[PDB]
């Protein structure tokens, strides 16, 4: 999907996680966020529409997505361990990464 | 791109790295390998054409890709620090991941 | 060194990074922070004086340190690439991990 | 503990894992390996007895330990998830990191 699409999936599922009861729900939202962050990898954000896929800026843009994926990766391990609250907190702590990218590139 | 496609890109660029001279070329192959692993995320491998995108087998399939992406992520940092040999050895060490997935799922 | 000791080193060096000018200084503080987090691993926090080194509470306690070590690991790659600001900021985003552990275990 | 000590703990527990019948056992060996790897962080290997802690060689030495720790971290999530065989295989694939460091620095 497109960039703004993937972002919505990220945002919608964050909320699903905030409010979830049980591990199953959390696993699911995380799985969708994971796919969304992976698909987002290829994108070019408007603010650097011109630049080439080699700018220190594209390389730094894409870096924030490795961080995100690493973190979704780990949050999900917690969910598989039935550590519902610990996973929910890992999800809350992702926002730091979301915000970090947004302040630079959005 | 398709899954066999992405696998070719992975395998072609591993050779490019094996034989490369200087930092710049290594960076490039890894970058291409990164994109390929990210796209490969959403894929369903023939051996699991039946199971839904939730079976412990799909979750495990995709797990192997987080491992690889993390490892490509790190080799590329090495390439940026002008440590070329270190980066090729990280590249060679990846294979341990390639092989691991292949003998479960290929 | 002791737990509170290591925490001081973590906190002191965070500030050193906040205010640093150039790559070299950032590398140093992170290096010191790395060693402090690694040494912190074996520690038992007062609040879990009650639990053996196998409680889902010690394992979770130690988990927070893997997160931090990974994050120090990555900040430092940034510093080696001379990306001073990018590093300083990775450093800022760490606090999310500090805070997360403190809220649970301090 | 000392460096050769930590290496024994790593090697002994690798075996314990290769042998191990049930998940509880695997968790234990990995936990011991993680502690060992963390404590090994601060060590200076004979081959680099002279060099200051700031040589690209000490930096690279310690780097191999972050890799190791990252992989022990992950293998343990597999164990908590009751996936015994997958954890065993993550453990075997660690050897790649052991060997990599030994060929350079042992
Ligand atoms: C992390 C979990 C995360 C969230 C959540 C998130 C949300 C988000 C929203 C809701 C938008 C759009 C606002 C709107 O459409 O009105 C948005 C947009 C962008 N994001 Fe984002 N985002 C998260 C993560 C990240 C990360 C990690 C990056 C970079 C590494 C990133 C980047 C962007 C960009 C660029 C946009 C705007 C694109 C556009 O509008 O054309 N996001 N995000
Ligand atoms: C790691 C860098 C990596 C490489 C290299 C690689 C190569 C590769 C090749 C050459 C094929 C060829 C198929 C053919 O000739 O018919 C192939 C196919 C598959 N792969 Fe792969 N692969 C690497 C990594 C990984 C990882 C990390 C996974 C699992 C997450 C994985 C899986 C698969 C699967 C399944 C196939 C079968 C697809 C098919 O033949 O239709 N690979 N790969
Ligand atoms: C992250 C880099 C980080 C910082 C910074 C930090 C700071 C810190 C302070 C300032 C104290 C109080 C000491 C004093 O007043 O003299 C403190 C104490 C504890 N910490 Fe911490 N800490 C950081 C990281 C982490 C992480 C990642 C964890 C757990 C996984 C953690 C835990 C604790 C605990 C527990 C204490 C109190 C225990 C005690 O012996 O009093 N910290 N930290
Ligand atoms: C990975 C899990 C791993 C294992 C296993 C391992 C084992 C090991 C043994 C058995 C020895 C020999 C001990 C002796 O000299 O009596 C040994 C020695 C060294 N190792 Fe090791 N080691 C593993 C991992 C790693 C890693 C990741 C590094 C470096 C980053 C590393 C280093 C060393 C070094 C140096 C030695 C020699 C020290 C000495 O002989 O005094 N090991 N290891
Ligand atoms: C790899 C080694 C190197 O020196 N360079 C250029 C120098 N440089 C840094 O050391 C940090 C940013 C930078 O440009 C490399 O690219
Ligand atoms: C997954 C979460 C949960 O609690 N259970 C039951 C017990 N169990 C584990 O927690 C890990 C392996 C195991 O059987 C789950 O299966
Ligand atoms: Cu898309
Ligand atoms: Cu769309
Ligand atoms: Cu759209
Ligand atoms: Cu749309
Ligand atoms: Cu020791
Ligand atoms: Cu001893
Ligand atoms: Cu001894
Ligand atoms: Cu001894
Ligand atoms: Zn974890
Ligand atoms: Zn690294
Ligand atoms: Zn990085
Ligand atoms: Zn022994
Ligand atoms: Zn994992």
């Amino acid at each position: 999907a497109d960039l703004e699409d993937n972002m919505e999936t990220l945002n919608d599922n964050l909320k699903v996680i905030e409010k979830a009861d049980n591990a199953a729900q959390v696993k699911d939202a995380l799985t969708k966020m994971a796919a969304a962050a992976a698909d987002a990898w290829s994108a070019t954000p408007p603010k650097l529409e011109d630049k080439s896929p080699d700018s220190p800026e594209m390389h730094d843009f894409r870096h924030g997505f490795w961080i995100l994926i690493g973190q979704i990766h780990d949050a999900l391990h917690l969910a598989n361990e039935c550590k519902v609250k610990e996973a929910q907190a890992a999800a809350e702590q992702l926002k730091t990464t979301c915000n970090a990218c947004h302040q630079k590139y959005r």
